[PDB]
């Protein structure tokens, strides 16, 4: 009964999250998952900013609304080359990793750890945030409120 959390540093507040390292994230369980991290689904506007500090992935993340990768450098097994917030247009499937946006974040470019997940609930899930640098922090609980998630 364990979930890992592979987190980003943060740009604007935004970040990302992987679960147990593959796309694995419902939109549901993508909003639940940044309420325990006391964040939500960035806006449109709020990753264009997080961008323009810096913020780029080669992931597939919800956002409000939208499913999409932030790029700043061309590359040609990321976003098909694009640049700028990219935009899945067609998929078939509904699971993804998810970003997550938190206002009390620092305003550019935060790349310090994760070291808390400060408002999950009680629950029987050990629940590991993996940072890049490899710091770990754990805490037994749960995230999830819906039960096709769980
Ligand atoms: C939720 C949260 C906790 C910590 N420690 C840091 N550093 C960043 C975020 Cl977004």
């Amino acid at each position: 009964n364990q979930i890992d959390l592979n987190v980003t540093c943060r740009y604007a507040g935004v970040f990302h999250v992987e679960k147990n390292g593959r796309y694995s994230i419902s939109r549901t369980e993508a909003a639940d998952l940044c309420q325990a991290f006391n964040s939500t689904l960035p806006t449109m506007d709020q990753m264009k900013l997080a961008l323009s500090k810096g913020f780029e992935t080669c992931r597939y993340g919800f956002i409000e609304g939208n499913v999409v990768i932030p790029r700043i450098h061309p590359n040609a097994i990321c976003a098909a080359n694009h640049t700028g917030v990219y935009i899945l247009v067609t998929s078939n499937t509904s699971h993804y990793d998810t970003y997550c946006f938190n206002a009390s974040a620092p305003p550019e470019e935060d790349c310090t750890s994760v070291t808390d997940l400060p408002n999950s609930f009680d629950g029987p899930v050990t629940i590991t945030i993996v940072n890049r640098d490899g710091t770990r922090y754990s805490k037994k609980g749960e995230y999830r409120t819906h039960q096709e998630d769980i």
